[PDB]
């Protein structure tokens, strides 16, 4: 048939990106071919559509488009129940912390996330250390170096590490890197390519044991008036592609992007040296992990949020569905 209503769905990444080749193009089929083409799924990657990637929010939220994918932080405090997810090594993989993010905000976001219908609510996987020189052993060996954290809390983490945090824009990284001003930077292995940063960081360091460093939390969003707007018989074609399960599969070719880089980096099919944390070491980066999330807990609590509550949940969810996917 022909399309009843064309969603067009609008992100920041290329359509080479991992997400919009495994996710969006199947997503997009699904759609078109469920609803006997009266849904239509147009998909603008690489801001084709306008604007900057802080703005993307409110695009869909408003209707200038239908669909968007967005990191929440990139309008940062605007969702502060989500920072939680920030917290260092709340998470295990991309995977089972978007499963576990996207019922955190069913329960916990239904006023911060008014105004769009979640397809998914997901995270990336979990990031890394990078430097261009100094191979991170053990927890002495940041002391003293600049790196640009990709959120306040790992900016925080950075800082009672020892680090020297830098905040700045992700567009000035690579720049920063090359000039000496930074001597590394905190993000998964995938954004480290995709930045042309493969060669400039050469030192990657990983952790050992069932959670990683860090991940922050990201959106799927739809217009809630353009889903509202949908006829009876197409809003169920909708609800059967979001949800949970979504988000589980989002962050799982975001886990598989990340894990074909350290691959590549392991094999000499590209240049550099992981190093791996043992137990022992690895407990001593989480017990400062933990002052953190005391600091964020009380930090909440004075701003008026169940701090506590929603850590304990979090923590709750992630482990949840942890073990239901190592089972
Ligand atoms: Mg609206």
């Amino acid at each position: 048939q022909e399309a009843e209503y064309t969603l067009r769905l609008h992100h920041f990444f290329p359509a080479s990106a991992p997400v919009h080749q495994e996710y969006f193009l199947p997503w997009k089929e699904a759609i078109e071919k469920e609803s006997d083409g009266r849904l239509a799924v147009e998909l603008y990657p690489s801001m084709q559509l306008g604007g900057t990637p802080p703005s993307l929010y409110d695009q869909a939220k408003d209707g200038q488009v239908d669909i968007i994918w967005t990191v929440l932080g990139y309008n940062s405090g605007r969702f502060p129940r989500a920072e939680v997810f920030d917290l260092p090594f709340l998470p295990t993989s991309g995977a089972a912390t978007s499963q576990a993010a996207h019922e955190y905000a069913m329960t916990h976001m239904q006023d911060e996330l008014e105004g769009v219908y979640p397809i998914a609510v997901h995270t990336h996987s979990p990031g890394a250390l990078h430097t261009k020189e100094t191979r991170i052993e053990a927890l002495e060996d940041i002391e003293g170096l600049k790196m640009r954290g990709p959120s306040r809390l790992v900016n925080r983490y950075l800082a009672k590490l020892g680090a020297e945090p830098i905040g700045m824009p992700v567009a000035q990284a690579l720049e920063a890197l090359s000039r000496g001003v930074l001597d590394g930077t905190v993000i998964p292995f995938e954004a480290i390519t995709a930045m042309g940063l493969a060669d400039i960081t050469t030192e990657h360091t990983i952790f050992s044991g069932d959670r990683a460093l860090y991940t922050t939390m990201m959106i799927v969003a739809m217009d809630q008036d353009k889903y509202d707007a949908l006829p009876e018989d197409l809003q169920p074609i909708i609800d059967a592609h979001a949800g949970g399960r979504e988000a589980y599969r989002i962050g799982q070719i975001m886990d598989q992007a990340d894990h074909r880089q350290i691959l590549a980096i392991q094999s000499g099919e590209q240049p550099g040296t992981i190093t791996r944390l043992g137990s022992e070491e690895t407990a001593r980066w989480q017990a400062v992990g933990q002052e953190v999330v005391d600091e964020w807990i009380a930090e909440a609590e004075e701003k008026g949020l169940d701090g506590q509550m929603l850590y304990d949940d979090a923590t709750r969810l992630v482990e949840r569905y942890t073990r239901a996917a190592a089972l």
